[PDB]
């Protein structure tokens, strides 16, 4: 497991919602708030709506916002990539969209299996992403510094902001 040895985010690479290949090293220098997001979900308007309103808010200081879409929760995200990008124009997203991924399970993303055993990404009862719309706060350096629950809507990240900026 090459992925558990790994230091920074910034040594993963991830397909954008457009099939096109991004090294995460691009956002070096910039904080960032990485998120598993779903169309059909009970928290899918507030976390839109909150996650456009902080990047809108907080884009002159760097902060970056990276969506992955994922389906292994009440599958809660079933469309197409295309589909997707299109519900997220919807509501005027600007940050990143990446094409649809898992997040838990063998075939995870392996940017995800990192997040989750890092010493500020474990979570309470096992480490898995146990909802739509789990948030990780990442600081310029790519290492992760809190996770927060799908259920914490993304305005309570705000007040961590300004020490990783």
């Amino acid at each position: 497991d090459d992925w558990r040895c790994a230091r920074s985010m910034h040594e993963f690479s991830a397909k954008d919602i457009d099939g096109h290949m991004v090294n995460l090293d691009k956002y070096r220098g910039f904080v960032c708030i990485v998120t598993n997001v779903a169309s059909q979900c009970g928290k899918t308007e507030v976390n839109y709506t909150q996650l456009v309103d902080l990047h809108a808010r907080y884009a002159e200081c760097g902060l970056r916002i990276l969506a992955f879409p994922c389906n292994q929760f009440g599958k809660q995200e079933p469309g197409s990539n295309e589909e997707i990008k299109e519900f997220a124009a919807g509501y005027n997203v600007k940050f990143d969209m990446f094409s649809k991924i898992c997040v838990n399970g063998d075939d995870a993303h392996p940017l995800w299996k990192w997040m989750k055993i890092q010493p500020k990404g474990k979570g309470i009862l096992g480490n898995a992403i146990k909802w739509n719309f789990t948030k990780f706060l990442i600081d310029k350096n790519g290492c992760v510094v809190k996770r927060y629950g799908p259920m914490e809507e993304p305005l309570v990240i705000e007040k961590d902001l300004p020490h990783y900026f």
